[PDB]
């Protein structure tokens, strides 16, 4: 088996402006986002290729869960501002948590918070306890450890529930995270009035993202003039391109090359002037 990670990111603003939700949550599985939730619509919604996966999660229920998470989160943000006596200001609290497995074996877990961008508090499951980094965190810690169960629960969340959720999801996501969709390529050219002719090699509809794309001028690998790539989350696919400018009198042979993990051997696509 390989590496898999389940990450969540919560964002809360103490004085949100118009059109910006006070609370936002999102979740990822590896390099893809599978869900989202904000305090405006208050609904946990699958995203990307997960919008088509059935029976992996009861979104209606997970929404009740996010609403409850939101309440605690925003109360936390509220208490920090109350502590700095600055409710007139605009502040942010960000949370990060999740885990990762490698070869079906839990390989890591994390739970950390940031206030106005600085480390606020984080959970150390080995102790187990919260570690304050900011003075107001001393209060927060006192609250999250007011009963013996609490840390026990937090430790149980990272060591048992989270990795269980991740495994459950992997069961329904093989057709998503384990894909090896081969790249479709397209060589194209454009002549800018006054400029040289440029050739653009495009690799698309492929996954995983790791890919090798380069041109060759007479069997000679060229230095790209431009270069970019993108991940279309709704699709779960990448696109990577390269662009070379060609001398207005060059006659040499131009061919594009693509190497990807899903290919038994590299691909070549010459440009026919
Ligand atoms: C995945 O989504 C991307 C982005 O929506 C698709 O790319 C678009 O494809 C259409 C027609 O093929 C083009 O007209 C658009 O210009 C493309 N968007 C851009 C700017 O990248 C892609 O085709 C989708 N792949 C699959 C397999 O559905
Ligand atoms: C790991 O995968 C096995 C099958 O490969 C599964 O039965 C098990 O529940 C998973 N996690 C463990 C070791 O509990």
């Amino acid at each position: 088996d390989g590496r898999y990670s389940l990450t969540y990111i919560y964002t809360g603003l103490s004085k949100h402006v118009e059109d910006v939700p006070a609370f936002q949550a999102l979740g990822s599985l590896n390099d893809l986002q599978f869900f989202r939730y904000n305090s405006k619509d208050r609904k946990s919604q699958p995203m990307g290729l997960w919008r088509q996966v059935e029976g992996m999660e009861d979104w209606k229920q997970d929404s009740q869960l996010q609403k409850a998470r939101e309440d605690i989160f925003m109360e936390t943000l509220k208490d920090i501002v109350e502590y700095y006596k600055d409710s007139t200001g605009s502040h942010v609290l960000q949370g990060r948590f999740g885990c990762e497995i490698e070869n079906n074996r839990s390989s890591g877990a994390f739970w950390k918070y940031y206030y106005d961008g600085k480390d606020y508090i984080e959970f150390n499951k080995e102790i187990p306890a919260w570690v304050p980094f900011d003075p107001a965190a001393q209060i927060t810690k006192q609250k999250w450890e007011a009963e013996p169960v609490y840390v026990q629960r937090a430790k149980a969340y990272l060591e048992e529930e989270c990795p269980a959720t991740l495994r459950k999801y992997l069961k329904y996501s093989k057709n998503i995270l384990d894909r090896q969709d081969p790249p479709s390529v397209v060589v194209t050219s454009h002549q800018a009035p006054g400029e040289k002719k440029k050739l653009k090699c495009l690799a698309y509809d492929f996954y995983p993202g790791k890919i090798d794309v380069h041109w060759t001028r007479a069997g000679e690998v060229q230095e790209p003039e431009l270069r970019g790539d993108v991940l279309h989350n709704g699709n779960g696919t990448y696109q990577s391109w390269v662009v070379v400018a060609v001398p207005p009198q060059d006659t040499a042979p131009y061919s594009c090359h693509v190497q990807h993990s899903s290919l038994a051997q590299p691909l070549v696509v010459p440009w026919e002037a």
